C-alpha cells in the first residue's frame, strides 16, 4: 500500500481525527440516502467536508452507492445507469469535486457472468455514457473487475473481497478494501482502503 483511505456511510468524521487514525484521505459518497436508509449521515459528502478534508491535507476521492441487494443500482442495466449517473455527477460537482476526478460506481455484490453481461455492461456504459470512459470507476470483487479490463468497461478500479480469492490482489486495481466495520474513527464504523496506484481518483 501506498496509504489508506477510510470509506464509511454512517457519519461525517472531522478531517482531524481521519488524519489522527492514520489514513491520507478517504472515499465518500456521491449519493442519496434510499428508503431506509436516513442514518446514512455519510451520504452525500457535502461541499463543506470536501473542505474541511482537502484542508487538512487529505485526498478525497468519490464513490457511487444508492440502493443495496434486492435495489442494487445495476439490476435496472443501461437506463438505471443514466440515472445514477446523472444524479452521481451532480452531487459530485456540488461538494466542489472536479470534472477530472472519476466516480467509482458500486457493484456491491458477487455477480455471475450472466448478471454481469445482461445487466451490469450496460449500466456501466450508462456511466461511461454520462461522465466518460476516463470518469468511470468501479467497486467491484476482483472477477468483476477482470470481467470489466477484459471488456475495456472503466478506467478506475476499487477491489471489494466478497467473491475475490483469499489473499489476492488484482494487478489492475487503483484500491483495494482490506477491513470492513473493524474500526470506528469519531463514533462512526469505518472500513479500510489500500491505494495500489500513485494515480488512483483523488480529486487532488
Amino acid at each position: 500500500s501506498l496509504g489508506t483511505l477510510l470509506d464509511y456511510a454512517a457519519g461525517v468524521i472531522p478531517a482531524s481525527q481521519i488524519r489522527a487514525a492514520g489514513a491520507v484521505g478517504a472515499i465518500r459518497y456521491v449519493s442519496d440516502r434510499r428508503p431506509g436508509g436516513a442514518w446514512m449521515l455519510g451520504k452525500p459528502i457535502q461541499l463543506s467536508e470536501a473542505r474541511d478534508l482537502s484542508g487538512n491535507g487529505l485526498k478525497i476521492v468519490s464513490c457511487y452507492q444508492y440502493g443495496k441487494g434486492s435495489t442494487a443500482d445495476w439490476l435496472g442495466g443501461a437506463s438505471a445507469g443514466v440515472q445514477h449517473a446523472r444524479r452521481g455527477s451532480e452531487l459530485h460537482a456540488a461538494a466542489g469535486g472536479p470534472t477530472s476526478a472519476p466516480i467509482y460506481a458500486s457493484i456491491d455484490d458477487n455477480p455471475s457472468y450472466e448478471q454481469y453481461k445482461n445487466q451490469i455492461v450496460p449500466y456501466l456504459r450508462s456511466w461511461e455514457s454520462v461522465i466518460g470512459h476516463q470518469r468511470t470507476g468501479v467497486y467491484a470483487n476482483s472477477k468483476t473487475i477482470d470481467w470489466a479490463v477484459n471488456d475495456g468497461l472503466g478506467s478506475y478500479f476499487w477491489q471489494h473481497n466478497w467473491g475475490s480469492p483469499k489473499g489476492y490482489t488484482h494487478p489492475a486495481a487503483h484500491l483495494h478494501q482490506v477491513e470492513i466495520d473493524k474500526r470506528k474513527v469519531g463514533g462512526v464504523g469505518v472500513d479500510v482502503n489500500q491505494i495500489l496506484k500513485p494515480q488512483f481518483g483523488q480529486w487532488a
